[PDB]
C-alpha cells in the first residue's frame, strides 16, 4: 500500500485510469535531491491520512515522457489528477501547503 511507483512511461496512464475517479497525487522525484528526500516521509504519511485518495511517485527519469508531457521543472513537484485529468500542481517541500492543497480537492 502507500505511495505506489510507476515504474516507467507506460505505466502511467494504466495507474491514471486504475484511480477511477477518486483524487490523485502523482509526486514527481529525482535521486540526489534534498526537498525530494525531505517531504518523502511527509507524502507516505498523507497516503496513510487519506486512504480514501491514490498516491504514485514517479521519477523523472525513470519516466521521461511523463515529465516532460507534464512539463516537469523541478523535483518536488506534486500534480492532481481525477479522471485522469491534471487539475493542480505544487512545488516543493513544505508539507503544510501540500496537505492544505489535497484537503481543498477532497473536498
Amino acid at each position: 500500500v502507500g505511495v505506489k511507483p510507476v515504474g516507467s512511461d507506460p505505466d502511467f496512464q494504466p495507474e491514471l485510469s486504475g484511480a477511477g475517479s477518486r483524487l490523485a497525487v502523482v509526486k514527481f522525484t529525482m535521486r540526489g535531491c534534498g526537498p525530494c528526500l525531505r517531504i518523502a516521509p511527509a507524502f507516505s504519511s498523507m497516503s496513510n491520512k487519506y486512504p480514501q485518495a491514490v498516491f504514485l511517485e514517479v521519477d523523472v527519469h525513470q519516466c521521461q515522457g511523463t515529465a516532460a508531457t507534464n512539463n516537469i521543472s523541478a523535483t518536488p513537484t506534486f500534480q492532481f489528477f481525477r479522471n485522469k485529468v491534471r487539475i493542480d500542481q505544487y512545488q516543493g517541500a513544505d508539507a503544510v501547503g501540500l496537505e492544505e492543497k489535497i484537503k481543498q480537492h477532497l473536498e
